[PDB]
């Protein structure tokens, strides 16, 4: 939406935060050295009410040895959200991936899912929850009066619709995840809202797999407030409609629903990314803007089934997107971007990616104006 609408300076532009105030949060993706950065602490304060840990809450970034707590940079992120008035979100009390080895040694340092006793399985399923349970107890006592909302576990459905087979459900079972949200309650009261969080929501069969799964925890008496929609997306893909008939499934549950990780990639998947930002057209940006458009007017549709919205990140110039930005060579040596079209070669995570509102010189992009409006 929209070209005549010029690129300032995101600081001088109305506030995101203030646009959406009635409809949902806007939150941000941070790390803690962004807070020593006078332009993405004005951005934080300027246009955010919800702020997220990249990084330095999950699991190894805690805990990565057993006993060992570093909780200096999470403390950062918390302190600088109480200044400004802003909510938190704890991400994440539990994942397969960035994962500390020692949860999963035995007593005698050995691999517990080599484990082929069935009573010494037993034990190491113990002690593995065990190790949870201290886990999260430690964090939610530390954070439970200052943090909100709480990814308790992320992606433990796999793309197949089955549970992922990551080593704490090959050792645990599916009591895992019964442990770790009821731990977060335990120790943090009712007052914390507790959800699980996982990326392709929308798609079949992981969306049938995430609801029968929640329903049944539900059943079972586990206390689980929402759901953590990450929201990986593209341009055209996941359709509008959807996104819309997965957020009303679950809210047809009684789940909250969150934008946890928001980020519209200018690519496909595999992604054939631009070398450089510069190197992106003109015309993906309004394809983008458009995109935006259709997605925040959907977000406010459903504005009663939605708290919070949060992007994976503040500006253009940092986005985990570029991890993924494959640059594919033809035998000339010249960039290819047709996901078809023949290539020689792959620069693995070495392209641009520009998934945000705001441009890598903290200007406003055509996706912010489609989005600030009230079209
Ligand atoms: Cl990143
Ligand atoms: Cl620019
Ligand atoms: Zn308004
Ligand atoms: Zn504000
Ligand atoms: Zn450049
Ligand atoms: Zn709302
Ligand atoms: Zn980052
Ligand atoms: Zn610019
Ligand atoms: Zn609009």
């Amino acid at each position: 939406s929209y070209a005549k609408k010029p690129h300032i300076s995101a600081l001088n532009a109305p506030q995101l935060d203030q646009r959406y105030k009635n409809e949902f949060t806007i939150g941000a993706a941070v790390e803690p050295y962004q807070l020593q950065n006078e332009k993405d602490v004005q951005m934080l304060k300027r246009h955010f009410n919800s702020i997220v840990a990249e990084n330095v809450m999950k699991p190894i970034s805690i805990q990565p040895e057993e006993g060992k707590f570093n909780f200096e940079q999470a403390d950062r992120i918390v302190k600088f959200a109480k200044a400004n008035g802003m909510d938190i979100r704890f991400h994440t009390l539990v994942w397969h991936s960035q994962v500390p080895q020692w949860f999963f040694l035995d007593k005698e340092g050995k691999p517990m899912v080599n484990e082929t006793d069935p009573v010494k399985r037993e034990q190491n399923k113990q002690l593995l929850l065990k190790r949870l349970e201290t886990h999260i107890k430690t964090i939610v006592e530390r954070y439970k009066d200052d943090i909100k909302y709480w990814d308790v576990v992320d992606e433990v459905v796999g793309d197949d619709g089955k549970l992922r087979n990551s080593p704490w459900y090959q050792i645990a079972g599916i009591d895992y995840i019964k442990v770790a949200f009821q731990a977060a309650r335990k120790y943090g009261g009712d007052n914390i809202k507790l959800y699980m969080n996982d990326y392709n929501t929308e798609v079949e069969p992981k969306r049938t797999a995430l609801y029968n799964l929640v329903k049944q925890l539900k059943e079972e008496g586990v206390p689980i407030d929402g759901i953590g929609h990450q929201s990986h997306i593209q341009i055209g893909w996941p359709s509008e409609a959807e996104i819309e008939k997965t957020i009303n499934m679950f809210a047809a549950l009684g789940l909250d629903n969150q934008i946890t990780g928001l980020d519209v990639s200018m690519y496909g998947w595999p992604p054939r990314a631009y070398p450089t930002y510069d190197a992106i057209p003109k015309q993906k940006f309004l394809d983008q803007a458009a995109r935006y458009d259709r997605l925040f007017k959907l977000y406010e549709k459903l504005s009663d089934k939605i708290s919070n919205v949060t992007f994976w990140g503040i500006a253009d110039n940092h986005t985990w997107l570029d991890s993924r930005a494959d640059v594919y060579y033809d035998a000339n040596g010249n960039v290819v971007v047709d996901p078809n079209a023949p290539y020689a070669k792959v620069e693995k995570g070495k392209g641009k990616d520009a998934p945000f509102v705001f441009g890598p010189d903290y200007k406003v992009k055509p996706a912010y104006w489609a989005i600030i409006d009230h079209k």
